[PDB]
């Protein structure tokens, strides 16, 4: 499957993401400059907030159960599992 991932912050664009591609990688192929540092699921730099839809970010490690429950997603290690809508650049909300 290929899912429509809407990325919002002067950013408002919907990209196509195969279910076996990470959202950050797909955003970069679409020319979108999203924040990152480790690209390995171990920090908050690439954090976004899921507004609708679902992801598989099982390779992540930084976010705790409670941050995941609140809708945070580490875009560098997140695969879409449905069409979804993500607010980007959300690291600041964790602190
Ligand atoms: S850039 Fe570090 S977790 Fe995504």
């Amino acid at each position: 499957a290929t899912y429509k991932v809407t990325l919002i912050n002067g950013l408002n664009k919907t990209i196509e993401v195969p279910d076996d591609q990470y959202i950050l990688d797909a955003a970069e192929e679409a020319g979108i400059d999203l924040p990152y540092s480790c690209r390995a699921g171990a920090c908050s730099t690439c954090a976004g907030k899921l507004i609708s839809g679902t992801v598989d970010q099982s390779d992540q490690s930084f976010l705790d159960d409670d941050q995941i429950e609140a809708g945070y997603v580490l875009t560098c290690v997140a695969y879409p599992t449905s069409d979804c809508v993500i607010e980007t650049h959300k690291e600041e909300e964790l602190y």
